[PDB]
């Protein structure tokens, strides 16, 4: 499985994509609900950039799949700051 | 696809299964801690879940998803706000 360095910024020249909505949070598991050309390892971000983290798991139905990401450990400080803002619009990184 | 006046019966046996983790659109998810296609999950108070609608997450620790319809938006208000509870699955 892959990981993320915490220094890890997406510059703010990237591309950004939309992909879904930040839906859920639990067990340091972050959902995305689908709404976009995505790969293993494709990192998702809010629209402000901050750093959401790696495809873990895709499920749900083909139509409107649901994306799983799941954050170590280390990662707690963020998946606090992600809880909190469930409803946001989420972004696959190009 | 539950009929209306379904409720769980009190002398049915129920069984622990998981913990009732997260509600988001219209969708019930549980953490498991045997499980039949079409099983009916509830809590520990009888209080209708819904029927499996799809296994995912590593076969050690499977995660359930329930799919309740538009009709029941007032039952899932309620599921919403009990989260961390146990779940049991009917038998």
């Amino acid at each position: 499985v892959p990981e993320l360095p915490e220094d890890y910024e997406i510059s703010e020249k990237t591309i950004i994509t939309p992909i879904g909505v930040l839906k859920s949070a639990f067990e340091n598991n972050i959902i995305i609900h689908a709404t976009r050309v995505l790969k293993e390892g494709s990192i998702f971000c809010l629209e402000d950039r901050t750093l959401i983290g790696m495809l873990t798991e895709v499920f749900g139905p083909l139509q409107n799949p649901f994306y799983r990401i799941k954050l170590p450990d280390s990662k707690k400080n963020l998946f606090d700051e992600l809880k909190v803002r469930l409803g946001e619009k989420a972004f696959i990184v190009t």
